[PDB]
């Protein structure tokens, strides 16, 4: 990502993170996912009554990249952002979704409201991963 | 924007599909009151309960895009099935809150076999 | 087993639930055609799309007892709500997989409302 | 677990497998949990054919221990048990559940079908878990 840093990936997630929909937690997550070929996708976390349907930001972004044609293997970046003490931490069902669909070597920017900033891979957010062959 | 269209747009959404573990490709076109349209497709995971359907990656993509719950006309949804294809709870339980139970579903198939329904006739006595 | 006993099994099973996000406990109760309840509760975690149902809990317990798919008879669901509880689309999904869609489903409240109806029922022309 | 070995752990996991409802994946995964006093519970993966809405081994048994009465930290070990080639690895929503409920320190016994083991804990599985406090 030549023409994309870590500081407008990071800017790009919390533009995301104001489009939430998070009306039950009141806890809004921004994510922005860059391709092989530069172009930027917000995800959002969008939350549901019956809470098992939540869709994380993480994901979000993921399939609606997915839905305009990128496939996996196709991300070189995604920047993950929510008001946290730290870097926020995707959780487990986004780092399974992101290892498939971004490779052990998907880029991971994490980060919060605060400057915080931690760089990592979603292999090394989820050790010997579960495939399915 | 006809029927047809938003069919059309649904058709060229499922060509995008990652459903290598199903090998079934689900495509569906939202359209929002202001004439914004929104692919979505299935995409598939290896742990499977973290599939994704179509109708939730349009509605998903929509909502990150800044529209909110109501936006919305309608929602194609298209497969390779014997009518009409019918959309899971899961998907239906979304569709009525960031629908709401107005919105108008057009289901079909690869054969032009069509059903039209809302999202609220799919989910009676919703939660 | 009378619907008043299946009704008492799922208060009882609602007091197990673990919903610290939400703080609204649901039980359920399900009855096989040979007689054996299963209790079930909602079981919520920090990433919220990943909570679980009470119906879905009694459902899921039973299979793993070694119960298949149509050899259950009733499951009664409760909650604090002003009518009697309305599951959600994704309870209606798997009910429907593994009740069938002629299980009973017994829907109440804490403050004695009942309506009884059937899977099939709360997911009209199911996937 | 004084009176429980791994062996007999495993033992129960593979005997968990055996009920296991896959039409889909034909994949048949067993858990078994076993709590601090002793009681251990089954769980297998439970599929239907909206794939987002099956449901894995180890979450079958830990919200099964839940429906039971037990709570969040009550949990001594998980064994998990597939046909894979190495011992089988959790999916990330698994890692997710079994750190919740479980806690960081819940020892989690991995094998397959051809007497592979390796054990961690839930934690080591998930690396700087999520949370909301
Ligand atoms: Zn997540
Ligand atoms: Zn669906
Ligand atoms: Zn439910
Ligand atoms: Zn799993």
């Amino acid at each position: 990502h030549h023409h994309m840093t870590h500081h407008a990936l990071i800017e790009a997630a919390k533009a995301a993170r104001e489009k939430a929909y998070a009306p039950y937690s009141n806890f809004k997550v921004g994510a922005a996912l860059v391709t092989n070929d530069g172009k930027v996708f917000h995800g959002c976390n969008v939350e549901n009554a019956s809470y098992g349907l939540c869709n994380c930001a993480e994901r979000t972004a993921l399939f609606s990249a997915l839905a305009a044609g990128y496939r996996p293997g196709e991300f070189a970046a995604i920047a993950v952002v929510g008001e946290t003490h730290g870097p926020i931490a995707p959780c487990g069902a986004c780092r399974q979704v992101m290892i498939e669909l971004g490779k052990p070597t998907l880029e991971v920017v994490l980060t919060n409201m605060q400057g915080d900033v931690r760089v990592t891979s979603a292999g090394d957010l989820l050790p010997d991963a579960f495939y399915l062959a």
